[PDB]
C-alpha cells in the first residue's frame, strides 16, 4: 500500500491477472460503470506498441476510516495478448492484492495454469509470496457450454482452498463478489497491521 499522510488515504493496489482474454478488461469495466462518478478518477489505458495496462482508482463512500485514514482502491491490469512477460512483473510491483481470472473454457486450461504459474514466479521475483498476500481466485465465462465444471477448475487451479467466484463478467456476475472479496481480505491486513511497515521521509 501506498499510506499518502497528506490525503489520509491508504491507496491499495489491486492487480488482476490472467491469461489473454480471459475477462480481466470486462471486469474492470463493469466495475468502473457501476462506481459513483464523484468517487472515482478516469479509466486510464497506458499503451507502449505492444503491451498496454489499463487502471483506475476510486474512494468507496460505504466504507469507513481506518485509524484517521480513508481507503482508495486502485484496479490494474495488463489486458489483451501479453507481447513482454516483463509487463507482468511490472504490473505486480507494489500489488496489496490479487484477482486470478481464469478462462472457464477447457480450451483456456492450459493457459490458465500457465498463468498462474507465471503469477506465482513473478511475484517471488519481487519478494511476494503468493500464500501471503490477499488472493482471490474468479471463474470466469461460466456461460459458455465449453466451460468446465467448478469441480474440475478446481482441481486445475485451486488446491489451497483459495476464496472461489463464478463469474459471466459481461453481465456483472460474480464480478462485485470477487472484488469485494480481496478488498476485505486488504482491508482485514490493513486493520490489523499485519506486513510490513516502512516509514519514508520523501
Ligand atoms: N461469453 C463470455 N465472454 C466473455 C466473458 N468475459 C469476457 N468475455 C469476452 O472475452 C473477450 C476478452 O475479454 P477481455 O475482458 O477483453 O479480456 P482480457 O484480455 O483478460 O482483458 C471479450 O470479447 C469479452 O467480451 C464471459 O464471462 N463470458
Amino acid at each position: 500500500s501506498f499510506i499518502n499522510y497528506s490525503s489520509r488515504e491508504i491507496n491499495c493496489k489491486i492487480v488482476y491477472y490472467g491469461p489473454g482474454l480471459c475477462g480481466k478488461t470486462t471486469n474492470l469495466q463493469y466495475i468502473y460503470n457501476k462506481t459513483a462518478a464523484e468517487t472515482k478518477g478516469k479509466l486510464i489505458s497506458l499503451s507502449t506498441e505492444t503491451d498496454r495496462t489499463l487502471f483506475f482508482d476510486f474512494l468507496p463512500l460505504s466504507l469507513g476510516e481506518i485509524r484517521g485514514f480513508k481507503t482508495r482502491f486502485h484496479l490494474y491490469t495488463v489486458p489483451g495478448q501479453v507481447f513482454y512477460d516483463a509487463s507482468r512483473k511490472l504490473i505486480l510491483k507494489g500489488v496489496d492484492g490479487v484477482v486470478f481470472v481464469a478462462d472457464s473454457q477447457i480450451e483456456r486450461m492450459e493457459a490458465n495454469m500457465e498463468s498462474l504459474e507465471n503469477l506465482r514466479i513473478n511475484l517471488a521475483e519481487q519478494g511476494y509470496d503468493l500464500n501471503k498476500i490477499p488472493y482471490v481466485i474468479q471463474y470466469n465465462k461460466r456461460d459458455l457450454p465449453n466451460a468446465v465444471t467448478v469441480e474440475e477448475m478446481r482441481k486445475a487451479l485451486n488446491h489451497r482452498n483459495i476464496p472461489e467466484y463464478q463469474a459471466v463478467a459481461p453481465t456483472g456476475v460474480g464480478v462485485f463478489d470477487t472484488l469485494k472479496a480481496v478488498a476485505k481480505l486488504v482491508l482485514t491486513e490493513l486493520k490489523k497491521g499485519g506486513g510490513s511497515h516502512h516509514h519514508h521521509h520523501h
